[PDB]
């Protein structure tokens, strides 16, 4: 099931009787993108291109179209894991240009693949394994989402053991079935919340993963009765869903961060790609937590970090470096959820660690000590900042940094924030039912 | 009707059955305060003053108990304007002290004084007129607030005509047979939305009477089965509730604002007047906007300013002149909105005036353009700032403000930035409906 | 079934039963039950390196920061779930966890019920273990939840249900024996809609791990009939309450070593001193065996639980029971637990306290014939009979205080345990209940 040729997908088509092809991309916002070719039109796609709206990858900041092309990438075609009574299904990927011949800067995948190519220039490859968490809900009457339960159980609990139970599975088996290897799936902290670990893999073919698992969870759950929420924080007072990004950098074969006769057996360049990723988080938490919801998990006493530190023995830190060593020697960052679009934020993750090793940025001394335990003036010594409060501060944040204009390009950066700035102009002013249930009655 | 001595008032007392007396003070943060006395005991309180548990004026954020003592006041005596069968109902003001003998200073009506004595120190006493917008709603089948509509009418219509004609002129009724010389009462922007224009009274008077207003209105309006709400903004769409603040200042019985030979016929110290209230308001818009909801008031599209700057034509302006001259000389401050301190925002108008006074503050040149109408960076360069926009950006401002700090005092100033930043911690982990309308299904 | 005893038996198996997923097997400090799915392509490197897994799920609901830890699958331990999902079979399996240093983590009941035995083999003794689970059979709400809703009326040892609820239990029993369980015998208990079922006595190791894959076995199963399984020790005021009486004896060189043809008894004085173990610590380890605030519940006088600290072989209603069978079916009865407590850590702390009864030659008393529950507090002070602990704050006082029980369970257990307790009591004393609304309300 390994396909390399244009010629390996068109075999695999007539044999496996796929009738629907399925193009997958990203827009600027990471909303997954999409439309059905007939297998029919397949050969003719391969050669030519396909002919698209390029105004779709703008978001929904869009007012003029862009006549764009998309060239299809047989390696990345993958049968989906339902099967029509018509036919079988499948998806593909590809490099959009526009009509002049020229890549489009404005897809997120070509993004994703300047920042792998500003890599390679230094020997470095990327590889990454995201920790997805997902909240598992009830369909009202009406098939539409909500809220409701589907099980009480606890961090790691064997819940949920009725209907729900087979729903779990059925995740697990659609991923599997697609190839995915996923690690472990278990479930999270909060009530109905499941998370799942994907394979250490390369940073451009998990990236496609990640976007692939959303939808895929989504239909497959449902096709059964259920909602799989993506939302950061869609119930007060219980955990947020974030989006833990394992990465590992990767020269002649060996692992960069590990080093046998260090301390902590992690290398100088691990503590340069921590020093550049602590500098500029800041800047791009408005790409890692990206929508108004992002920063109602972004708030003390949960497992969501607030504060920019790094440690190898608390949890609670931004970065944490897992006790495993050699080739899989690792540096987590847990401030994303997964509503980011996943190009972008692996992105900037790789130019800030490789700023980090350019400019031989040091990282501090870890911090070991709980943070959340510390007064304001306590963390003010020891040079602690915060992650932004809201989508705005991020906004503001990012609108000024020429570290993340540059990496992102001047026509996804200004979008992007535009999108934002209208997101959360229509959210600051909402009067909200809270304001009345405490202000009515007293005022 | 003018009481004077305590004899006055007991002799008022005995002659029209007043069988309970209510004291009437205000906490940290505006919320009324009040306990009840039954007139027997009302001689011994002339004489002795009241013991009273003074944490109570310390708001929300109290712990301990401090026992302090209300010395009645017999000139602010006034019989509540309702009639209960046992027999008639009054109100009491006073000045609170500890049991040293000195005066409490975190009461909010000391720190109205405090600027009223600075400003006779320069041979200044401040007038003021607030125009106080509320709105009238519906209640329940179980007697509670709503935001149910009582009419749909709009700015200076002649409704509601069907029974809510009958509680606004009930309203207005209750407020003259009390004294207080309304000015004017008109509907308001909004459906629902009611103003009215109280006399143009000394600023420590006025103050007293906007908080008797509040708790008149709503009383007077419940009995009849409506709800007057003083929120800024309770319905999204609509215009939000504000506290317009017209001032003038008096020296030797004439006007200072006027001047009979100027272009403007406004005299310097009214510019120089203006000059300190733009340079301080945004530290303490905290004070005149207080709550959460304040916030959605101040957006950009309605009646309410956003924008620091001043004016004799355009009404958008947070300073506007009117084309009154004379006597009645005055300049509108009106960012703020009935749920502020009226004890602490006019001393802070004052306080702020006479600090233009003091340090010549020029006002800079009249902004006549609409500036909703401006882009960012036309404001950018006539220098023109902006109100905080939300009530964490307010506390900020406010937090470090020496002028601030110093008007109110180290523990008026310090309880009612505690309360307000525990507000906001408890806003801002909120998940809001909205959020689920707009990301469930989209995430 | 088959037994397996090497990861090259285990993978075999996976092939020829198409066995697709793995689920890992372990319990937090309090017993919760914990689980991960590992795919079945995975588990040939699980065999060879472990699994890196969060071990904090092991610390409950007092985890106050990660902790990367290392399971090791136990080959012997894989065993396929008795449920059939189209997509393909599904087994479990269970493991020791390790430190990143390579040390085993001490904080893992199951490592705790392991230095317990081998405490037991220094002596020469291993110890066997067969427990009653009662449970109750309640039916769903019309959104799938569970209810205390009855499923029968039915008395002890009824022929109930006989309706639907017929076919799920004996689903339930069907399961058991497909997984090898090998069950001595089911039936209806003393309350409505409340069943039994008693395990083979076995090795006590195996038995817990057993205990554990029981309970969501048996919740899944009747979940999928449209029924709900409750562990809870007293569901319903008014009938009889949920216990896990535990029967327990020691071998040593196949012989059992509670068994003496020649005392009056036909016990040996090694049963008589590891009897005296138990009663000296039992109340100091209650808050193991009966470890939630509803446990004491079901620990008030009059419903068949045991609130007083005696031995007998004739009445049940004591704290310790000897049934009558003899030779190598000689055993002691601990009848105080209920189905919510942590098996690893209370057949850990059975087997500790008795044998500090047998070093110690801890003699156990006169045995108390007759029912404590027809006497007064005189009667009772004069024959010196002490009470087990009447609520969970109680009993964690009275473990807070424990040499033995710090000794036996360790520090990294031991704190964790009482603390995330203590947050279980100060929670509940603040509740305001509806029957103090009822009894108060209009009074006061
Ligand atoms: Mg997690
Ligand atoms: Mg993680
Ligand atoms: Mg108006
Ligand atoms: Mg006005
Ligand atoms: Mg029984
Ligand atoms: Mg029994």
């Amino acid at each position: 099931k390994k396909c390399t040729t244009k010629e390996d997908v068109l075999e695999a088509v007539k044999e496996r009787d796929v009738k629907f092809i399925r193009t997958q991309f990203t827009d600027t916002l990471g909303i997954i993108k999409s439309w059905a070719i007939p297998a029919e039109q397949l050969e003719e796609a391969f050669e030519n291109g396909v002919m698209f709206d390029g105004s779709s990858i703008q978001g929904f900041t869009r007012i003029e179209e862009s006549d764009m092309k998309l060239a299809l990438d047989p390696s990345t075609f993958r049968i989906l894991p339902w099967r029509p009574a018509t036919g079988a299904v499948a998806r593909i990927l590809g490099d959009v240009y526009l009509p002049d011949g020229n890549p489009f800067k404005g897809d997120p995948r070509y993004v994703l693949k300047t920042a792998i190519k500003e890599a390679e220039k230094m020997g470095f490859s990327m590889n990454v394994g995201p920790e997805l968490e997902f909240f598992l809900f009830k369909l009202d009457a009406n098939g539409n989402p909500t809220t409701e339960l589907t099980d009480q159980g606890g961090y790691f609990d064997f819940a949920p053991l009725d209907l729900g139970q087979d729903v779990r599975r059925d995740i697990d088996y659609a991923l599997e079935h697609m190839g995915f290897q996923i690690e472990a799936s278990h479930h999270e902290v909060a009530p109905s919340q499941h998370e799942i670990d994907f394979r250490f893999g390369d940073v451009l073919c998990t990236a496609d993963n990640v976007v692939t698992f959303k939808y895929v969870v989504k239909s497959i759950a449902y096709h059964k009765g259920y909602y799989a929420s993506f939302m950061p924080k869609p119930l007060f007072g219980v955990n947020g869903s974030g989006m833990h990004s394992n990465q590992s950098l990767f020269k002649d074969g060996k692992n960069v961060f590990y080093d046998p006769d260090t301390p902590t057996k992690l290398s100088q360049d691990a503590m340069y790609y921590i020093g550049g990723l602590l500098k500029h988080i800041r800047e791009f938490t408005a790409v890692t937590n990206p929508v108004v919801n992002s920063y109602k998990r972004l708030v003390p006493g949960y497992e969501a970090p607030v504060y920019i530190s790094w440690s190898a023995q608390n949890r609670s830190s931004l970065i944490r470096i897992p006790a495993t060593r050699g080739n899989g020697t690792r540096i987590e960052l847990r401030c994303p959820d997964p509503a980011c679009n996943p190009y972008l934020a692996f992105a900037l993750m790789l130019r800030a660690g490789l700023e980090g090793i350019k400019n031989k940025i040091d990282p501090g001394e870890p911090t070991n000590v709980n943070i959340f335990h510390l007064s304001d003036k306590e963390r003010e010594e020891r040079g602690i900042r915060s992650l932004p409060a809201d989508l705005k501060e991020a906004i503001d944040e990012m609108k000024g940094s020429k570290f993340v204009k540059e990496a992102l390009g001047e026509h996804v950066f200004s979008h992007y924030l535009c999108a934002k700035e209208m997101e959360w102009d229509e959210y600051k002013a909402v009067v909200h039912p809270w304001e009345l249930s405490r202000y009515l009655s007293m005022l």
